[PDB]
RNA sequence: GAAGAUAGCCCAAGAAAGAGGGCAAUAACCAGAUAUAGCCUG
């Protein structure tokens, strides 16, 4: 990459932009680049490449003689071009780059032949010399110099297809090159209009001395700009570049064309966009299908552009002849692809010229009066065509289809324009509506561009906005999860009433009559009303935790436990569509007491839980308790913020590798000095210190001053070591945290520097150890105390929540984090804290960036809060989850009424073989079964009553229990059985964790596949994996309402902007009531109150009649009705809301868009099964993203690394299904929909992991078949497919 | 107004086409350890 070493931004000085490069890290004042140092830059990296400049890059018998016959041409003598222009003491270097220059110029002005060498400063004498150097007798001379054998063409065609340098593959150049080459091998060889002096030889000087960038790179950083910049008037409209050249002015005058287009689309009346967007359709009918075209006869005919968009889907017209298939060939079909792109190129550069002419010379009314804006639209579509094919990875007959590409072309126009209206809504949202700040104004103006933002947007700016809207999002994914989970065990919704958190309080009455509740009465779904508070308080860990919290106190009068459910659903509700940016937001109007003391009662048992999770892993059966003391005292004083990019302790101490590494003398060299229960003591040892280290490695070490020190001085290898120095030389004060950050700085994931930073930190640890933990290095097996006499006087020592208390209590905004952050899984609150940190190190490091470049930036983002509050207090209450929702009960009666019911819910996954009686015997029966020889189950029972399971109970609260049931098969006897003799078979290597032999690693494995299935730990990943599935969904449907909401805003800016006809209201609204407002810009106020909960909505009331001024709280779907009430008064349109939506979507799928962000958002698959995960993704894929190819085209490809983060390969295939059109109430139709599903033929396989032993290497599937099984009914269910011929092994 | 994905946009260039650069700006990628043999290898 050409600027390596450099970062590029955009500045905004006053209103005028510039493209800088800065070096980063620096200091202000040695960041960024000045103009000439900006060209030096470029320059210097452009001549960095010449000496290896060769024209080639870089077993079977043909593939393994084509590299030698490269490499000899490569080799000294041969065509080193830097060896042949330098002959002569370097005497006609400046010569040979000047006639490069002249060769690059006589293209552009079209002058005719090769220069002269006496134009570039030498006599004639010299120039015949020169002139020969660079001839092909010469080139021939040096190609065969090094080369005896004998070639043929086709070794020409592959050398040339595989080994050709890619600043070389365009064809006139490759096909002087073949030229030259069959010349030089003497191998008879027409190409008439093909020059090999002017198309090759001269091209590759001009690409040698970069004669191209040199004088284009460094100008084309300069003109760099941000999407949108405000005008003149303080408008925001799409950036226009300032041109300066003839045919970037010409460029520039295309893009104001399209700005215009943009401003006059943005119109109420829908027949003046039917106009335009009819015109923008006959110039796609003009590109592909010529003047002739029918549709294009009659200029007035008022064509359906839909219904041609269809017509021209099924015509069979063939915009290129595809060359036939070959007799794989790898090497053939490369060729026979660079065939086809040049045979696209070919028409397309065609089409272009056609077009051209025809716009110029038959327009009469067809295409736009504005010239400019023809040709605008001329070249995206020569764009979009070459987007399709220069993309190509497989020639296929439909992709050469001209109605394919006439249709893709359409959508990108359609596309193009989407995404500038929403680019015009994200900056008028985050710079132009201040006023949506919660203040005492009367009188509001929405729109105007804030103070700030007048002169301009920088880059830094929308990497500010990128990290609040990433952080949005992301916490909008565990609103909805924290909803779900509180759900799911207290109410049982219907498809009418799918959304828990809009459930009314339990006095709420219909209000057409008032005898009755309403039908979103809370009391119509509860599950259970007597056992409601023993239910929900299985989220605050067992009701037998809270005997002691006086409940009554807080739910006095006739509240009880359904206004206790409610307020926990408020408190949730409150987050969902709660800006970080507009504070509407500290008034709750849930019991803010109750839920501060709830919070104040959990962090009273936190030292306790810590405490704790020593005594559970089996520390104080291997360390004195007083040293464990200390040791716990010294992590858990003070609350620790983490810092992001760190790498985990899991990566710097592999636990594979672990055993060994503790007992390496050169680290560590612990040994543990051990009869029966050996190989279970070693093993509960190195669990132990494991769990120890994580924790004082997160804890202690990270922020030890000096751990820092000594990592800096202990600390490729020379290139490693310059970057932390020159790291710790621009700010001496930067953390470890930071250093680590600094040195961490393609979409698909990929199947089969970090490594000295994992080196660096895994040694610096060990150290920390001997120095600060040194008695961990003397173990000593003995007997477990009582857990309740381990370090009793604990809490005594240390008060690290005493702060966070009042502050929770005086928070509306941290009981949210509280309340939402509690109600998720452990796995859901450890990467939400993941990505409050993401969050903090990234405002952190562009505030940094800016500072160094010195880009006065507005701190509307601040770096140590978050919607108020300090992120420090939001990072304690998130970790205060993480540990709390990990932290199961002991008592079976805080999760089921008693062993009865548990035993049958462990039914659900284990087959116990119920004989028809009683649960909890059957169980206990099984338990006491022999297993193999004198092994006995075990496993499920502990003494009295059935053994608390971990997993069971964490999949109550949290998974989804008719899904897993679905998706795997319960625990069997023959699964423990087998468990149990690949237990016996590795208990004697066990903790070797690596091993001697192939076979110990694989039963190794094999073990601990079966343990995971015995432990229900599987049944755990494929809940995560479908967590994740589910998320990122979520994810994606806020990021369209973000975008929906962008788009109208973009839209209708443009609109109030314009001089369209506008009525009254839609500019200005005056509303007279007692809670009286004047709002200029009121279309603008009240788009972003449909999706700002807190942010009040004005409109005619359907009962009263009457204007009046919502809450703000009402949900989104009100808030769309309320909008719809508001602008019904308009008379230029029926439906103001979906103004300009035809470009954002296809208007008749709106409803359908609308079911299916409901059916994903409501959770409505775990509770009928009616579609699949595939399905889901199918749908989303086909048209969630109408709006943006850039989110549409990478669906599949975020499912695809979803799945292999789970070590799961999946190849898609891409189909056919179906989907409804419109929703019934009867008008829904039904037509073909894409649908991804998965090769049917070896379809899925495991990633392999790398074992490493002794002898060498093993490579070990990192899933078994059983393992794809599930994930293949995750992915499919309902469908049922035949996995025995889907997976691979 | 299906889909056959594995980018997209900005800047530059450009009709005898051009075809370089940039993007934490834009999604993805990378990274992140919550709990006891589950995320190896690089």
């Amino acid at each position: 990459k050409l600027t390596v070493n450099a970062k590029t931004a955009v500045v905004s000085e006053n209103r005028s932009q510039e493209g800088i490069l800065y070096n980063d890290p620096s200091r202000y004042g040695k960041s960024r680049k000045n103009d000439e140092d900006r060209d030096r830059y470029i320059e210097s990296r452009l001549k960095s490449s010449g000496k290896l400049y060769r024209i080639f890059n870089e077993t079977d018998e043909l593939q393994w003689f084509l590299s030698e016959i490269v490499k000899k041409i490569n080799r000294r003598n041969g065509l080193v071009l830097s060896d042949m222009l330098s002959v002569d003491d370097r005497a006609f270097e400046k010569a040979f780059e000047k006639y490069a220059e002249l060769s690059y110029t006589n293209r552009r002005n079209k002058v005719s032949g090769s220069p002269a060498f006496e134009t570039c400063g030498v006599d004639a004498a010299t120039a015949e010399r020169l002139k020969g150097i660079i001839s092909e007798t010469n080139f021939i001379n040096r190609i065969k110099n090094n080369i005896d054998n004998k070639v043929s063409e086709d070794i020409i065609d592959r050398i040339i297809a595989k080994y050709l340098k890619k600043s070389l593959c365009r064809e006139r150049v490759k096909r002087g090159l073949k030229k030259l080459l069959m010349n030089a091998f003497d191998l008879p060889y027409s190409d008439p209009d093909i020059d090999v002096q002017r198309d090759f030889i001269d091209y590759v000087l001009e690409d040698f001395y970069h004669v191209r960038a040199k004088s284009q790179v460094s100008r084309s950083i300069k003109n760099m700009n941000m999407p949108v910049q405000p005008e003149g008037d303080g408008k925001f409209a799409i950036t226009v570049s300032k041109g300066g050249t003839e045919s970037g002015n010409k460029r520039s005058a295309e893009k104001e064309a399209f700005k215009k287009f943009l401003s006059d689309y943005a119109s109420l009346d829908e027949r003046v966009r039917d106009d335009m967007l009819r015109r923008m359709r006959r110039l796609v009918v003009l590109y592909f299908y010529g003047s002739d075209d029918s549709k294009l006869s009659d200029v007035n005919e008022k064509f359906d552009v839909w219904e041609d968009a269809a017509a021209r889907r099924v015509d069979n017209r063939e915009f290129i002849k595809l060359p036939l298939e070959n007799k794989t060939d790898k090497d053939a079909e490369r060729i026979r692809k660079n065939t086809v792109k040049e045979l696209y190129r070919n028409q397309n550069i065609g089409c272009y010229r056609q077009a051209v002419k025809a716009v110029e010379e038959d327009n009469n009314g067809r295409y736009f009066d504005d010239k400019m804006l023809n040709m605008f639209f001329i070249h995206r579509i020569e764009y979009g065509v070459e987007k399709i094919y220069a993309n190509l990875k497989q020639v296929t007959e439909f992709k050469a289809r001209t109605g394919y590409l006439s249709e893709k072309i359409w959508k990108d126009l359609i596309n193009y324009i989407s995404i500038k209206y929403i680019a015009m809504g994200k900056a008028v949202y985050n710079y132009a509506m201040d006023e949506l700040n919660a203040s005492d104004k009367k009188e509001i103006e929405l729109g105007k561009i804030s103070e700030e933002y007048l002169s301009g947007i920088s880059s830094f700016d929308y990497e500010l906005i990128k990290a609040e809207e990433m952080l949005q999002r992301e916490t909008a994914v565990y609103v909805a999860f924290a909803a779900r989970h509180l759900s799911s065990q207290t109410v049982e919704l219907d498809s009418e009433n799918s959304d828990f958190l809009l459930l009314k309080p339990k006095g709420t009455m219909d209000k057409n009559d008032k005898n009755k509740l309403a039908s979103n009465n809370i009391l119509n779904f509860l599950k259970d009303k007597e056992t409601l508070r023993d239910t929900i308080l299985q989220y605050f860990g067992g009701h037998s935790l809270w005997t002691d919290f006086p409940f009554d106190k807080y739910l006095a009068g006739g509240k009880d436990d359904v206004d206790f459910l409610t307020d926990l659903k408020d408190v949730i509700y409150s987050m969902r569509n709660d800006s970080f940016h507009y504070a509407t937001h500290n008034n709750g109007k849930w019991n803010k007491e109750l839920i501060s003391a709830m919070f104040e009662h959990e962090t009273e048992r936190m030292t306790v839980v810590m405490k704790d999770k020593f005594y559970s892993n089996n520390l104080p059966m291997f360390y004195k308790n007083d040293d464990l003391k200390k040791l716990l005292i010294d992590l858990y004083k003070d609350n620790v913020e983490r810092a992001s990019q760190v790498p985990s302790f899991n990566k710097v101490f592999v636990r594979k590798n672990f055993p060994a590494l503790v007992r390496d003398k050169d680290n560590l060299g612990i040994e543990l000095d051990l009869d029966a229960d050996k190989g279970e003591n070693e093993l509960k040892f190195y669990n132990a210190l494991y769990y120890m280290f994580k924790e004082i490695y997160y804890n202690a070490f990270l922020n030890d001053k000096n751990v820092r020190e000594r990592f800096i001085t202990k600390a490729a290898e020379n290139d490693f070591g310059q970057r932390i120095k020159n790291i710790v030389q621009v700010n001496p004060d930067y953390t470890l945290a930071q250093i680590c950050q600094l040195i961490m700085t393609c979409m698909q994931k990929k199947s089969a520097y970090k490594m000295l930073l994992l080196v660096n930190l895994r040694k610096a640890f060990l150290e920390f150890i001997k120095e600060n933990y040194a008695f961990v290095l003397k173990p000593y097996k003995h007997d477990l105390c009582d857990k309740a006499d381990f370090v009793p006087d604990f809490a005594k020592y240390v008060k690290p929540y005493a702060g966070l208390i009042s502050r929770v209590a005086g928070s509306s905004e941290l009981q949210k984090w509280y309340i939402v952050s509690r109600f998720l899984s452990p796995a859901q609150a450890n990467h939400m804290l993941g990505f409050l940190h993401s969050y903090k190190q990234y405002v952190w490091d562009i505030y940094r960036r800016a500072s160094e470049t010195g880009t006065e930036i507005n701190h509307s983002i601040a770096e140590d809060k978050i919607a108020g509050v300090d992120i420090t207090d939001v990072d304690a209450v998130i970790d205060l989850s993480v540990k709390l929702c990990g932290t199961i009960s002991s008592e079976i009666s805080d999760y089921f009424k008693d062993d009865e019911v548990y035993a049958e819910y462990i039914s659900s996954y284990l087959d116990f073989e119920y004989d028809g009686g009683n649960y909890k015997d059957s169980l206990n029966r099984f338990c006491n079964s022999d297993a193999v020889n004198d092994q006995k189950v075990a496993l499920y029972y502990d003494g009295e009553h059935p053994k608390l399971n971990r997993n069971i109970i964490l999949s109550k609260l949290y998974g989804e229990r008719r899904f897993l049931e679905k998706i795997t098969d319960r625990v069997s006897r023959s699964d423990i059985v087998e468990y149990y003799k690949l237990k016996k078979e590795t208990s004697q290597y066990q903790t070797k964790g690596i091993f001697d032999s192939e076979d110990e690693q694989k039963n190794i494995k094999k073990f601990q596949e079966m343990k995971n299935i015995v432990e229900f730990r599987d049944l755990m990943d494929y809940s995560e994996i479908a967590d994740e599935l589910q998320g990122q969904l979520i994810n994606w449907i806020y990021l369209r309402e973000r975008d929906l909401m962008n788009f109208q805003l973009g839209y209708h800016y443009a609109c109030l902007n314009n001089d369209s006809n506008k009525q009254a209201t839609y500019v200005t609204l005056d509303y007279q009531g007692k809670k009286n407002r004047k709002i200029n810009g009121a279309i603008l106020y009240q788009i972003c109150a449909m999706y700002i909960n807190g942010l009040p909505l004005y409109y005619v009331d359907k009962d009263s009649s009457e204007w009046t001024v919502s809450d703000g709280k009402e949900s989104t779907g009100a808030k769309i009705g309320e909008f719809y009430r508001y602008a019904k008064s308009f008379e230029n349109t029926s439906d103001c809301y979906a103004s300009g939506l035809e470009i954002f979507e296809n208007i008749s799928e709106h409803d359908n868009i609308t079911e299916l962000r409901n059916y994903i958002e409501h959770f409505r698959y775990y509770s009928s099964f009616d579609r699949s995960f595939l399905g889901i993704y199918s749908e989303v894929f086909d048209r969630f993203f109408t709006y943006d190819l850039k989110y549409r085209k990478n669906v599949p490809t975020i499912l695809y690394n979803i799945l292999l983060q789970h070590f799961v390969n999946v190849r898609f295939e891409f189909v056919s299904g179906k989907k409804m059109i419109g929703i019934d109430k009867k008008i829904a139709k039904e037509k073909e929909c894409a649908r991804i599903t998965i090769r049917e033929k070896n379809g899925v396989y495991s990633e392999q992991f790398t074992y490493k032993l002794k002898n060498g290497t093993v490579y070990v599937d990192a899933r078994d078949k059983r393992y794809l099984q599930s994930i293949i009914r995750l992915l499919f269910y309902p469908e049922k497919v035949n996995m025995d011929e889907m997976i691979e092994v």
